[PDB]
């Protein structure tokens, strides 16, 4: 029992983890069979990063201004490339280390496990949730950029997101492996903020769920509600509307706990007109919203 | 910027998780070199658990009794023996994944990552404390007897806790890698409940200097308080008394914020008498102490 804010191991992650340096700047890059993954603002100047014209960028360079570090030894770049926001180098040595990964670009709501790391050594591992305004609430400092996220599926590593900079509310932005931004975001040092975000419903309802296996239940309650008063209510607190796809994600929790999804609402609802009155739900005193129910399923077996 | 749950990366941790089964009982154990360190209950049967000698059960055992699996290859235990509460199981094989490592006892309010594992395969990794009153508040399911707690320093794993079971009120109970038990827990099915909790006070103070340094000020004020009139407080609220030990242990973060140690105790004390009023701290609606000193520093660079 017990119910905790959980990664992925990360081992698998931690074996492709690389240094690319180009000029003066530092950072990680993915090291995946011959191949190198790193943000193309690596290219940058200091000067030159107000508005970037990166292809200009990329073929005044040559092999021999990307310095890649796997642990001591280096390796050397015989290839380069662009594609979208991922800059590409290709390496004479496959990683022997390279495991079954594919990459998936996902949804907002959906989690995935950070690997941060600085100069191609990982330093730490935490979970993330794509918000609804395509930020991650990340813990990322200068040298991070390049560190990965994943989900990982009986040994086979899902990537799906990479590391390229920080906004000025504190968030964070980034890409797919295959260099698109989530969100609006441009990778041009200028004035781009976080849009209004929204809570992750379906995820609130997973994470009452897992409160309820592990003998959390203060807040349940013999009323039912319909999706569409419920939507009414998710408007006004401004939560995400609830989907009949959503609930029938939320089946198996429903069937486990034999509490049903539209019972959970009618619950939820009650928790947002009254507050908690000083009481907590799996040790927090707010809805949180950064589970799936997948996140749920997995770790409440 | 940013502050998260931050766990250390588990590589170096996965490579030396076995599957240990004897008879009917299936946990994990710890590979080190030619020893495989798993929890002595697994040589216990369903009825001789109530009262166990586990003296008597290990004579009747033989090497050809216990099972261990490092992924398909299974290991040809050539030894065994007992030490405290954990069985340590010679094979003729030495890992040779083996990374440095220590055993080391921790102190309640110390932290440490948890690598959950299932039949010797690595499940998720969380951060946990040492509570006070010497059990975690952990995530774990039947079968993830023999996963560890470790933290690393510059790729020295330091191992300080291994999984025995789960108290009445959901909370956890182990031992150390030399298979003492954290408090004053047994091993074998009895009454034994965790008692009273208290808050880590060192802890909360360094979560407050982590809010600091990510720009949440809003607790601040002018107040200074005296050691002696702030333990009082604590007292009343259940806090950990604050020793100048632990206002020296703050030092470092009181510089870089340039908040002495007890003008921090005089937000904190107004803290627990006024409660947040419907105010957070990063991302938090109550006072977070399951992140020590070094954990803020580590992340907050
Ligand atoms: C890359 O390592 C770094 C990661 C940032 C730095 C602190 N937290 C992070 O997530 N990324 C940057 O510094 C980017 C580089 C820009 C180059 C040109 C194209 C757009 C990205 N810049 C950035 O994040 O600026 C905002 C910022 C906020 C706080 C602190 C710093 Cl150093 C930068
Ligand atoms: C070992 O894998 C298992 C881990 C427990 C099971 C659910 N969460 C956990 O942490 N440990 C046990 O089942 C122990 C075994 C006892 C054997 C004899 C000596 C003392 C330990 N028992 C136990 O945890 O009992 C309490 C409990 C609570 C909830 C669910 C279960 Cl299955 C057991
Ligand atoms: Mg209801
Ligand atoms: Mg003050």
């Amino acid at each position: 029992s017990g119910f905790r804010k959980m990664a992925f191991p990360s081992g698998k992650v931690e074996g492709c983890m690389v240094q690319v340096t180009c000029g003066t700047t530092t950072l990680n890059g993915l090291w995946l069979d011959d191949v190198v993954y790193c943000p193309r603002h690596v290219i940058c100047t200091s000067e030159d990063m107000l508005n970037p014209n990166y292809e200009d960028l990329l073929i005044r360079k040559s092999n021999h201004n990307f310095l890649v570090q796997a642990g001591n030894v280096q390796l050397r770049v015989i290839g380069h490339s662009m594609q979208n926001c991922v800059l590409k180098l290709k390496v004479d040595t496959a990683n022997p280390k390279t495991p079954k990964y594919k990459f998936v670009r996902i949804q907002p709501g959906q989690t995935f496990s950070v690997l941060a790391c600085y100069n191609g050594s990982p330093s730490g591992v935490y979970q993330c949730a794509m918000r609804p305004n395509f930020t991650i609430k990340g813990s990322f400092l200068n040298g991070s950029c390049g560190s990965v996220g994943f989900n990982i599926d009986y040994d086979c590593v899902s990537f799906c997101y990479m590391h390229h900079m920080e906004l000025p509310t504190g968030v964070h932005a980034g890409t797919d492996l295959e260099g698109n931004f989530y969100g609006p975001f441009v990778d041009r040092q200028t004035a781009q903020a976080a849009g209004t975000d929204t809570t992750i419903t379906v995820n609130v309802l997973a994470w009452l769920y897992a409160a309820v296996i592990n003998g959390d239940r203060w807040f349940l309650n013999r009323f039912t509600t319909t999706l569409n008063d419920f939507n009414l209510v998710a408007m006004k607190y401004n939560y995400e509307p609830l989907t009949q796809d959503h609930v029938d994600i939320l089946g198996p929790l429903s069937a486990q706990t034999g509490i049903a999804v539209l019972d959970m609402c009618a619950s939820l609802k009650e928790l947002l007109q009254n507050g908690m009155n000083g009481r907590t739900i799996l040790g927090s005193a707010l809805l949180e919203d950064e589970f799936t129910p997948f996140d749920v399923v997995r770790q409440c077996s």
